């Protein structure tokens, strides 16, 4: 296809490797590459790890208003949000907001301890029929992207087809759908990866992994235009040189050339 030359010209660029799954909801049209590839996660997890509260908020109400106290010496490198709040403590919302927004270690780390940890939110990703996404370690040790290794990683097309499944469909309830999605919708470092490929003024929700090694990067995105369907984006890469650095350009261009696909154009 179009797209696939385009990706396979940036993949040749770049140097590494580029894996996409892109899904129209308005006509069902797919554009994919490397799509059953695992890439690592990063912080990309946080926005399935928001999904996996909203889900433990089902059973137990009141969740996002329980208020989590912490110590500062128990907070992970990268953690502005947690940190500038150590004395008031968070809610359960607030964190995710954090997570998902700023992307604070500290606050996916908390999460995951609410949650009972990486194997329970891998258990419900399992619950949504997601049979390619692990969690393993915490922040930081889950960036580590060494090449071949499954450790903390998922495919393109699970991550987009999860990502409509809980942010677009009915694997939640939709009071914690829309939560999900406001809070993705809310992104602050997503403005250089697939939004810099997107219309201006639409809609974007989006979660951005960046794991500093092995030129591996990543970002998935909801975008909600105003005329017409949704669409689910995921865009992930990785090199096979630890000194490879990553790409937002690369990632945007990729983004790019799948939302051409589709007729979409910024
Ligand atoms: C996620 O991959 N991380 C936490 C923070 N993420 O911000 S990003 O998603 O906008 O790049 C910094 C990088 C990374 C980490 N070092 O843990």
């Amino acid at each position: 296809s179009v797209a696939a030359d385009k990706l396979a010209k940036l993949e040749r660029d770049f140097g590494g490797s580029i894996g996409v799954y892109a899904i129209d909801t308005g006509s069902g049209a797919t554009v994919a590459n490397r799509p059953n590839e695992r890439f690592p996660l990063c912080s990309s997890f946080k926005g399935f790890l928001a999904a996996g509260v909203l889900a433990q908020s089902q059973d137990k109400p009141g969740l996002l208003d329980k208020r989590i106290r912490y110590s500062k010496a128990a907070l992970p490198n990268w953690s502005p949000i947690t940190t500038k709040h150590q004395a008031s403590g968070m809610t359960v919302a607030e964190l995710n907001a954090a997570s998902v927004q700023y992307s604070d270690n500290g606050a996916a780390n908390l999460l995951l301890k609410e949650i009972n940890g990486p194997a329970a939110l891998t258990t419900f990703m399992r619950s949504i029929g997601d049979a390619s996404f692990r969690l393993d370690r915490l922040e930081p040790e889950l960036n580590s992207a060494i090449p071949r290794d499954p450790r903390d990683t998922s495919t393109p097309k699970a991550v987009a087809e999860s990502a409509q499944k809980l942010a677009l469909g009915k694997a939640l309830p939709e009071p914690q759908r829309q939560q999900l999605a406001d809070w993705l919708k809310g992104n602050t470092t997503g403005n250089a990866r697939i939004r810099a490929a997107v219309p201006a003024g639409w809609e974007v929700g989006d979660k951005t992994g960046t794991c500093g090694v092995y030129g591996t990067a990543n970002d998935f995105a909801v975008i909600w235009p105003p005329k017409r369907a949704p669409i689910v984006l995921a865009v992930y890469t990785k090199h096979a040189k630890k000194e490879a650095k990553h790409s937002d350009e690369v990632i945007a261009a990729a983004a790019r050339a799948a939302l051409e696909a589709f007729n979409v154009k910024k």
